[PDB]
């Protein structure tokens, strides 16, 4: 056959470096294609191949590695199926004989030529899909990690491309006591090694020989096990553990039982979420001790203020805590001598932080001050021509113990700085202590936040690269021309569309489930994901648990090219979860990529959104009547399939509302949606009602709106979803995105001082295109103090009390729904911010649900003028016993209800009112037919 072939000390030197390898646009999907744009209509196409080193011409132009021959062909079913985004790329054949372990081993570059044997393209080849055509069901059969056995111990890890793989074992002080050549099963590419149950506890890495495509080069390295259930500080070091043992359990965990049932699609609708992080918790309280701030271990202290507000919220009808990231993140250094807190003296931090050592705040590093005080003696001065607070907080933050954590590591240990002790096993018992004491002392469920659409770093040199040092091109997405790594995520995109992927979420899925008990995942960008993969994971965690509940972000990811998408479209009548932004932002108006003015102009309905519109506004009548009916629309669940009559007096199904174009109600069941009006992304609700609240509107109504906007979630049909601290007027001081604003900017007071509004401008960075608008606001009204977060607090428990009070609230069953659930005040003569809806308990709808009334209305009056309603005439109707008994702290207070049953609402109110139900089911308030 033909020879292919092509600072220097020649210009045909250079000129032949030229016509080298570039890019990785060829793509090795299955064990005999390759599908490649460079080879199309070419006469000699190869794929070539060197063990040791990188396919490069020699010395005269010519092309000697070992190559295999490629012969044109057309995309099979199966390949067009496995990646339809690849289906129109020229596809090539090899032959049926091809020793495909052996050309995986090192680099593989797909070259074409002429008939004259002469160099077009030379390109690299991501090889994924062969890995997973040839591997993955040997591999997905097996089980991953360091598993302690009967017998002793075995470790395996996936690695079908390496050239080597040891397994290093340290000693507790981090010495090499040995180093043993792992096992390679040939059918799976896992390696493996069996020893003895002497390596409980052991400290272990993984010595990888493995090319990797980036560096071109064959790279070795020690990782950590990306199965690993314990580590050591930092991350640093995989270690031997088996999370049975009773010494990292509290005493009773193996009997520690669900407080809130998940069984039913009612029980589900119960959901009531409260999103919380560790530090956010107990970084502020004094009253949580010293050791423990900032920690798991908070939850324990039971006397303290943030614990006592939490027992509280669940005796009100929060069932459910959500905690932010406490996998094993990156992004903070659990090294304390590496780490610098605000609590801690400014020369603590210099001596941490070279880049505050450079800074204009050098002087301050031989003061006795701490952080903190400085932080607040800069407050003064501060502003948008001065943004000094966040000037310095920005420093603090690259050596703070904040951050939210989005930033996966490990994804089956639990993060190391929220342990008092991050050495080792520690960190486990002290997780599993806080989960039981939120579930048996607070009496919550526990979902976790899951982040398993990206890792930390991709490549061969970060720290943090794990997954894509051991496996190097799989684990994460690529571009399909260049190779690189996308990052739509933020970070690094991982593949969970690739099987070994996949089964590494299910399998770390099941150590949460079973290992620590969780009850609920919400998944971080869960569009990312393939439909099929999030209901595998399902299927797999059901049979652990079978009342575990998924949900997530299904927002598009632009990912439906490759597969379809796990969004809320796709998930309809799954029984997944997803977030829905249609009431969020009808009711908080806007939207989280609004900047400048248009933080003001857009008003929602809780904010007064053509009722009480601010000096820059130009919302229309129609347009607020039309957020009336997105939120109308989701407090029935935002289901496709529910029947309104919409703002111009039409009859429309959820999916003919518009939400920017997309129909608006999506789901099946109202459990398939998680309505919200505040969350740790983007600005608070509270910050939000300050962008866009009229100047008049004082203090209390600022309150009431706070409460009005909550209503709409509290009171409605979805499960119901909350930041930590709306109920006490959380402010981050208008910052937008806080994941790295640290203690300072996400600080919650439990001693209910303020809501931590105004200290400070918020970071430049991002926030710095809304300064002009921040200082136009700011100062409208008061800062909230100790009268106003309790009576927030007392608003807020009311709704979660009203909410957990009857089943006719949380119906569960989109059926159910449709039967059950109306609206009043519709169409062109409503009456603008009064959302009227009724719950039928009687005969017309079925049995009756609750004993004690035949029917609910939910009214909510986001208005500054009183409305009376006339719709229940004639009938028996009562304001609820709850809402009486608060007295003029209700959201209801001064709402009357006469004799003739005509009701009035005063200004920014929410009235629930019920049917008493006699002797017999009673007539109830049957749906309007339409
Ligand atoms: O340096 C890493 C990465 O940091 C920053 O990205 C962070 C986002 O700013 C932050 O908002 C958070 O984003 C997550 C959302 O909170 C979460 O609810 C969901 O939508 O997913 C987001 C991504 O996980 O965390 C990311 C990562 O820490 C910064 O913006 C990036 O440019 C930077 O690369
Ligand atoms: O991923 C990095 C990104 O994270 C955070 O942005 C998140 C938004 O905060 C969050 O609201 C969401 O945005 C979605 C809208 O809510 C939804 O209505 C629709 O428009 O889709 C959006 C996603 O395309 O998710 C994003 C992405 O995580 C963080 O705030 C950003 O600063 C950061 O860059
Ligand atoms: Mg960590
Ligand atoms: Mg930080
Ligand atoms: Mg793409
Ligand atoms: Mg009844």
């Amino acid at each position: 056959d033909v020879v292919v072939r092509l600072v220097y000390d020649s210009r045909a030197d250079a000129f032949r470096a030229a016509f080298g390898v570039a890019l990785a646009d060829a793509h090795w999907v299955d064990k005999t294609t390759l599908l490649w744009p460079g080879g199309e209509n070419k006469p000699i196409v190869r794929l070539y191949y060197s063990h040791s080193s990188k396919v490069a011409a020699d010395s005269n132009g010519e092309f000697s590695d070992k190559y295999v021959k490629l012969t044109p062909t057309t995309v099979s079913q199966q390949v067009s199926m496995r990646f339809p985004h690849l289906a129109s790329y020229p596809a090539f054949k090899l032959p049926d004989d091809v020793n495909v372990d052996e050309l995986l081993q090192g680099e593989t570059v797909a070259i074409a030529a002429e008939s004259d044997g002469i160099l077009s393209s030379a390109t690299q080849v991501q090889t994924a899909g062969v890995l997973d055509d040839t591997y993955a069901a040997a591999a997905e059969a097996l089980s991953y990690g360091a598993q302690l056995t009967d017998s002793g111990v075995t470790f395996r890890v996936w690695a079908p491309t390496a050239q080597q793989v040891e397994l290093v074992i340290y000693s507790a002080d981090k010495k090499v006591i040995a180093s043993h050549p792992m096992t390679r099963d040939s059918a799976s590419g896992a390696w493996s090694w069996q020893g003895g149950s002497d390596l409980k506890g052991a400290f272990y890495r993984y010595a990888m020989t493995v090319y990797h495509p980036q560096s071109r080069k064959v790279e070795q390295y020690e990782v950590t096990d990306p199965y690993a259930h314990s580590l050591s500080t930092n991350s640093e070091y995989s270690q031997v553990v088996d999370l049975n043992d009773s010494a990292l359990k509290p005493e009773g965990w193996d009997g520690l039982t669900m407080p809130h049932a998940q069984k039913t699609k009612a029980d589900l609708a119960k959901m009531t979420i409260h999103e919380s992080h560790i530090r956010d918790l107990s970084a502020w309280d004094q009253t949580v001790p010293a050791e423990l701030r900032g920690k798991y271990l908070a939850l324990t202290a039971q006397e303290s203020n943030m614990v006592q507000h939490l027992k509280q919220l669940s005796a009100s009808g929060v069932t459910h805590i959500e905690l932010l990231p406490v996998f094993d993140l990156a992004t903070v250094n659990e090294f304390s001598d590496k780490v610098a807190d605000i609590q801690q003296p400014f020369s603590r931090l210099c001596e941490v932080n070279s880049a505050v050592k450079s800074s204009e705040f050098a002087g301050y590093c031989d003061s006795g001050s701490t952080v903190e005080e400085v932080l607040t003696q800069l407050k003064q001065n501060d502003s948008k021509d001065n943004p000094q607070v966040q000037a310095l907080n920005t420093l603090v933050a690259q050596t703070d113990s904040y951050n939210w954590g989005y930033d996966p590591f490990h994804y089956t240990v639990p993060e190391g700085s929220y342990a008092t002790d991050p050495e080792g096993t520690a960190r486990i018992k002290e997780f599993r202590t806080m989960i039981q004491a939120i579930k048996q002392d607070l009496g919550m469920n526990v979902i976790m936040d899951v982040v398993y659409n990206h890792t930390n770093a991709a490549g061969p040199t970060d720290r943090t690269s794990v997954l894509d040092k051991i496996v190097p091109w799989y684990y994460q997405r690529l571009n399909e021309t260049t190779g690189s790594v996308e990052s739509a995520t933020c970070c690094s995109d991982s593949a969970p569309e690739h099987r070994m992927f996949a089964k590494l979420i299910a399998d770390s899925l099941a150590v949460w489930t079973t290992d620590y008990k969780i009850d609920g995942f919400r998944f971080d960008l869960m569009g990312y994901h393939p439909k099929a993969q999030i209901l595998s994971a399902w299927e797999r965690i059901k049979a652990l648990n079978p009342d575990i509940y998924f949900f997530g972000e299904g927002w598009d990811s632009n990912q439906s090219d490759r597969f379809e998408i796990a969004s809320q479209i796709n998930l309809k009548g799954t029984g997944i979860g997803t977030f829905s932004d249609r009431l969020r932002d009808a009711v908080r108006g806007g939207g989280p990529f609004d900047s400048g003015d248009a933080l003001r102009q857009n008003q929602g309905v809780g904010s007064g959104a053509g009722v009480l519109p601010n000096e820059l506004t130009t919302l229309s009548d129609d347009q607020a009547r039309h957020l009336a009916d997105l939120t109308r629309l989701g407090m029935a669940g935002n289901l496709a399939d529910f029947v309104l009559i919409d703002k111009d007096g039409a009859v429309k199904r959820g999916s003919e509302i518009d939400y920017n174009g997309a129909p608006g109600g999506y789901a099946a069941d109202p459990t398939e949606v998680v309505n919200y009006v505040s969350k740790h992304d983007n600005q608070t609700l509270w910050d939000m009602i300050s962008y866009k609240a009229a100047q008049e509107a004082d203090l209390d109504t600022r309150v009431r709106m706070q409460a009005v906007s909550l209503a709409t979630v509290m009171l409605g049909q979805g499960i119901a979803f909350d930041q930590q601290g709306s109920e006490l007027l959380r402010s981050k001081s208008f910052t937008r995105d806080s994941y790295d604003s640290g203690d300072w900017f996400n600080r919650v007071d439990y001693s209910l001082q303020d809501n931590n509004y105004n200290v400070g401008m918020p970071r430049s960075s991002d926030d710095g295109s809304n300064y002009d608008i921040i200082a136009r606001v700011k100062d409208a009204v008061a800062t909230p103090g100790e009268t106003e977060l309790k009576q927030m607090t007392a608003f807020y428990q009311e709704l979660t009390a009203l909410r957990k009070s009857s089943p006719l609230f949380t119906l569960g069953d989109g059926a159910t729904v449709m039967k059950r659930v109306d609206f009043r005040n519709t169409g062109a003569d409503q009456q603008t911010g009064l959302l009227v809806m009724t719950i039928d308990d009687g005969m017309q709808a079925g049995a009756s649900l609750d004993s004690r009334v035949d029917g609910i209305v939910v009214a909510i009056n986001a208005a500054p003028e009183s409305r009376t309603l006339q719709d229940f005439a004639g009938t028996s109707l009562q304001l609820s016993a709850i809402q009486q008994a608060a007295g003029d702290r209700s959201l209801a207070s001064g709402v009357q209800v006469a004799a003739d049953g005509s009701v009035t609402l005063p200004a920014w109110s929410v009235a629930v009112l019920e049917l008493p139900q006699g002797e017999s089911q009673g007539a109830g308030l049957p749906v309007s037919s339409k």
